[PDB]
């Protein structure tokens, strides 16, 4: 079903994949891999293509490299308020979370702070349950997220989901 | 800078802007790109042309003619079609986003709302693959501003009407 922990088990399956997807190491702590579905397989994919179109948005990039590299508690939790202050969810924003979460994780592994992957992670999640889950149920499932994306879209919802992450860590960092 | 970059990104919040003053699936709703006080200006001079264009009852007649829940032929032919003599103005280029934003209206109208993003995915498309070159030789977006003067909003949708109905006539006619 569309279940509390089905969505918060394919929530943290996405991400870790997301994590793995972008990373191209503690190994006593690793976090195995959540086993996929032919479903979860698809939003995995759908979410690969996404962000690797993001890696490519330069002007999001220079607002990455601006995120206190290995304190980013406060700036994650910050982004995450902002993006949905307005009360509305989109699935653009539910990408632009993950990818952010992704990218401070790969920032926190590149400063070899390994336990910061449980850590980001934690927050992330955290947000999911608390903020997202309901909209989610409402909307019947992840399976929805697919269809905010179609086959010959990538390049324009990409500018979209690029232009409300931006958006957002320009008032984290203008703001201080 | 003009970079590519930033041309597409000015293209799409004009655009998304075109369509979101005029006027439904939240779940799918693209977010509206931030505006400076330039991208400002370019929203206001289109919110103006728009205004005028939805007064010529002209092109309203050839509008109306687009194929409602069918839109992708007609409007790769109509966008090849203005920009057939291999030459630019911005004229062309408001006329190309006011088309794309009508047809977005139209299937709204129909209460088919995927559309949104698959008609700005057409006309963000052509405007990288055909517009971005000259619109960077020509110094970025602002130069749209001055096709434009203050005294001039009959006159120059008159031409820029012309145009658009031009291109919905031949495919209308050559079906």
């Amino acid at each position: 079903p569309t279940s509390s922990e089905q969505i918060m088990k394919t929530g943290a399956l996405l991400l870790q994949g997301f994590i793995q997807d972008r990373a191209g190491e503690a190994p006593e702590l690793a976090l195995d891999p959540v086993p996929q579905d032919a479903s979860t397989k698809k939003l995995s994919e759908c979410l690969k293509r996404i962000g690797d179109e993001l890696d490519s948005n330069m002007e999001l990039q220079r607002m990455i490299a601006a995120v206190d590299t290995d304190s980013p508690r406060e700036v994650f939790f910050r982004v995450a308020a902002d993006m949905f202050s307005d009360g509305n969810f989109n699935w653009g924003r539910v990408v632009a979370l993950f990818y952010f979460a992704s990218k401070l994780v790969l920032k926190a592994l590149c400063t070899k702070v390994p336990e910061l992957i449980r850590t980001i992670m934690g927050w992330t999640l955290d947000f999911l349950r608390e903020r997202l889950l309901g909209w989610i149920q409402d909307q019947g499932g992840w399976d929805g997220l697919l269809s905010y994306f179609g086959t010959g879209t990538w390049q324009t919802v990409t500018i979209f989901v690029a232009g409300v992450l931006t958006a957002s860590l320009t008032i984290w960092k203008k703001m201080g």
